[PDB]
């Protein structure tokens, strides 16, 4: 284990400084002995996923907050956690020296880091690109004879994805999402602005666009990368707005329904990539449950849709995620994009912001309490400006690269995400956790495939909160949630 080298940039907490020869890392994972629990702690005062162990007590008395595990109350199974390999992310990582690159990828993907098992891959360019390109920019190439991957894929994204997968012990799932089609498939003839596919679902424009998905998967497969899932479109509601400033492709819910039923569903199903899952929406949860009702009440669309992808930017959970699970319980919910830097009076990048850390962990807990099976960050890494970004739509990122110093900074967001991603493997099942009294804490409980327990407790208040966790199988965990802390608790149940 190597500890955090802390540095202040004058905000509420510290970043952890990494370079070619040093980065903070964990010892290999270990399980706590029966009758004991593991605790990982991070605090605004500067602790970073510090390991301690305590006893599970047979007895408890007190008028103090009790959280009772309900292990027979079973909810969703977890797909996983990760982030986006954008052009911006890959360019920033590959601008470091090779040893610094390896420590950055280990921080995310190694069991000595926080065990990411999802990578979202943009299909061609997005705002976090230094140019606009698609894979098929030759006008009216309906046969896609000039489809090809540019250097952004072959020299940046694909080589970094191979290295990430080599470092991970857990199987990693790839998720692909397009922002725009070629401009000659669009009513407005531009990568951005208000515009949808030309013509009507079933026609040559819609079939060419579906075949573009298959050509993408074929080209990644030639580079020995297979996808878990694709989204029908990134933020389809964006291409309905006049002057939308970056790459988009408009779909109404009806157009998405008909595209999936007539074109994308059948084209994928008849391909060698038929096992790739299709996720719908990939947009703000404020569009639910209306979007899910329009798409999934059509059986010709619903038979092709594995899940609903949601974005965390503009966020009420029960009315959107809850109602959607109730209508469509067998269609998984998955958080496919989250970020901060939206605050008009704050910088895009706030090095050492504890507030932005708490925003991530709060969002993940809310998501897990409303059926969401996975949580996917945006850019894996940005520069101190929050770029590059060709429209200056700069945002924050858990890792900030300083190319002039061959240095990268691990933000509180990195550790807040780690409290979940490191300790909740694929197949973990959320279970019940009931509080004995109204409290200011956020908490969630899950059970590992092997039967062991994990609880995360976030305290976004300034006040220390004493609490006990009861598991009827083993007894009582007596602990304290310090103000501006996050804890992960792990224990074997037999
Ligand atoms: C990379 O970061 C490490 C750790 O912060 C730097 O190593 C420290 O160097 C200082 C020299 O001022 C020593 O006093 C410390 O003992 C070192 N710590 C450790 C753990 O070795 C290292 O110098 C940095 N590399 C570069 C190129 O700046
Ligand atoms: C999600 C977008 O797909 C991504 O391209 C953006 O970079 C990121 C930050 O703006 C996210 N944006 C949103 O969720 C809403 C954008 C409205 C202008
Ligand atoms: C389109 O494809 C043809 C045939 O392979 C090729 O000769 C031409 O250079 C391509 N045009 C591009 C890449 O702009
Ligand atoms: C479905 O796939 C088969 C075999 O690859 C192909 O011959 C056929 O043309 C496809 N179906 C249609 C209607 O194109």
């Amino acid at each position: 284990a190597r500890p955090c080298i802390p540095k202040s940039f004058g905000y509420s907490s510290v970043v952890c400084v990494c370079n070619a020869t040093y980065c903070d890392s964990f010892d290999p994972p270990t399980f706590p002995a029966l009758g004991t629990f593991s605790r990982y702690e991070s605090t605004r005062s500067g602790r970073r996923m510090e390991l301690s162990m305590g006893p599970i007590q047979a007895n408890h008395t007190g008028t103090g907050l009790l959280l009772t595990l309900q292990p027979e109350q079973k909810f969703q199974k977890v797909k996983g956690f990760g982030g986006a390999m954008t052009d911006a992310a890959a360019l920033n990582i590959l601008a470091l020296s090779p040893p610094a690159q390896n420590l950055l990828l280990k921080s995310y993907f190694s069991e000595e880091g926080i065990g990411y098992n999802i990578i979202r891959v943009p299909m061609a360019s997005c705002d976090f690109s230094i140019r606009t390109y698609t894979y098929a920019d030759t006008p009216d190439d309906f046969q896609l004879h000039n489809f090809s991957l540019p250097e952004e894929d072959t020299k940046l994204k694909i080589p970094l994805i191979h290295r990430a997968l080599q470092l991970a012990q857990r199987p990693v799932s790839l998720l692909a999402s397009p922002w725009t089609s070629p401009t000659w498939l669009k009513t407005n003839g531009a990568v951005n602005g208000k515009g949808s596919l030309k013509g009507q679902p079933g026609d040559i424009y819609h079939q060419t666009w579906a075949r573009y998905f298959v050509k993408f998967l074929d080209a990644y497969a030639e580079h020995k990368l297979q996808f878990w899932a694709v989204t029908a479109e990134n933020e389809p509601s964006a291409g309905l707005l006049s002057g939308y400033p970056f790459q988009c492709l408009g779909f109404t819910p009806e157009h998405q329904r008909d595209f999936i039923a007539r074109d994308l569903g059948p084209t994928l199903a008849n391909s060698t990539h038929h096992n790739v899952r299709l996720l719908m929406l990939d947009d703000q949860r404020l569009l639910l449950p209306h979007w899910a009702k329009v798409v999934l009440t059509d059986p010709e669309a619903a038979k092709y849709v594995h899940g609903i992808a949601v974005h965390w930017y503009l966020d009420p959970a029960k009315a959107t995620l809850g109602e959607t699970h109730r209508l469509f319980p067998n269609t998984m919910l998955f958080a496919s994009e989250a970020c901060v830097g939206s605050k008009f009076w704050e910088q895009s990048v706030r090095l050492g912001s504890w507030d932005r850390g708490m925003q991530y962990s709060h969002s993940i807990i809310t998501n897990l309490l409303y059926h969401v099976v996975g949580w996917t960050d945006w850019n894996l890494a940005l520069n101190p400006e929050g770029g590059p970004n060709w429209v200056r739509n700069f945002v924050d990122s858990p890792i900030i690269v300083d190319i002039t110093k061959d240095t990268f900074y691990k933000q509180p967001m990195f550790y807040h995400l780690g409290h979940f991603s490191k300790f909740i493997p694929e197949g973990s099942q959320r279970v019940g956790l009931v509080a004995s009294q109204k409290n200011d804490l956020d908490a969630v409980a899950l059970m590992h495939p092997d039967g062991s327990a994990v609880v995360v407790v976030l305290n976004r208040s300034s006040k220390d909160v004493p609490l006990t966790i009861k598991d009827p199988a083993v007894g009582f965990l007596e602990t304290i949630s310090p103000g501006y802390s996050i804890h992960t608790y792990l224990w074997h149940r037999q």
